[PDB]
């Protein structure tokens, strides 16, 4: 399948080369699999995701993105216009507030809660979790990310935004769990984007299309936007069955356009998450 005028960030995931405007991608699109949104909630109403979203759970007096910023990671991993994976299914768990905060006892719930939850939930291709947040370092945060990683769930994690080592972020720094920086559409490290060791993996995160709530489109910026990209791309594999929510992060890393990026510190890896769609 091939769609037309897609965001940047879905051509690149399906090319070797930065500039190209078409995302080529198999049309299996990810249905069967399922990937869990932990953030400020989903607008399932919204049209792009053809009901194929729906919330599971919130920590807030309300289940609805009164953000944005969930609904806009769910529109990356699934979306129809601005998915990476346009027919897995979405399943919501709203742990940060409406400005986007949250403590990190509800986040780790919230981990918990999917590592339980998915047992509810017809899943055949596999379950991913999508984790576009995060804060200081944490054993506890980290810990909640490798039990949701151990129960068998793929789980990709944002990076962060500081411009600094990711080590000292949590659940970006735990080792088991697939930590996701970010690139813009020249191929370079996004200015705000951690980096270190604990890197798996590059995804496009700067100036990224996708869905707004209020049934809108809007483009921003972030590791929070590379991360979806990463997960639906796992969500996709995982249909394809050319790898499984154990070895997803590694497997990603294994067929990622190697090397391309520029910015990249020393002792951080030049890995950038590819499809390798041959039609």
């Amino acid at each position: 399948a091939a769609q037309t005028n897609a965001p940047w960030g879905l051509a690149r995931i399906s090319s070797t080369s930065p500039g190209t405007s078409t995302y080529y991608y198999d049309e299996s699109a990810g249905q069967g699999s399922c990937v869990y949104v932990i953030d400020t909630g989903i607008e399932a109403s919204h049209p792009e995701f053809e009901g194929r979203a729906q919330m599971v759970k919130t920590y807030y007096y309300s289940s609805r993105d009164g953000n944005g910023h969930g609904t806009h990671c769910a529109g990356t991993v699934g979306s129809r216009t601005y998915g990476v994976a346009k027919k897995t299914q979405l399943f919501g768990v709203k742990v940060l507030d409406d400005n986007g905060s949250g403590q990190y006892s509800t986040i780790i719930a919230g981990m918990d809660f999917v590592a339980s939850d998915k047992n509810n939930r017809n899943c055949p291709k596999g379950v991913v979790a999508s984790l576009s947040l995060g804060g200081g370092y944490s054993s506890s945060v980290n810990s909640a990310a490798a039990r949701l990683q151990s129960s068998g769930v793929m789980v990709a994690v944002a990076a962060g935004n500081n411009n600094a080592d990711a080590r000292n972020y949590s659940p970006a720094s735990e080792p088991s769990v697939c930590t996701v920086g970010a690139s813009d559409r020249y191929d370079r490290r996004s200015s705000f984007s951690n980096y270190g060791s604990v890197l798996d993996i590059f995804g496009p995160g700067t100036d990224i299309l996708s869905t707004w709530i209020g049934g809108s489109t809007r483009s921003i910026s972030g590791t929070s936007m590379a991360t979806p990209h990463v997960a639906g791309l796992a969500a996709y594999l995982m249909t394809l069955g050319k790898t499984t929510a154990a070895s997803a992060c590694r497997y990603i890393a294994d067929t990622a356009n190697k090397g391309d990026l520029s910015n990249i510190p020393f002792g951080t890896v030049n890995l950038l998450a590819y499809n390798n769609y041959q039609a």
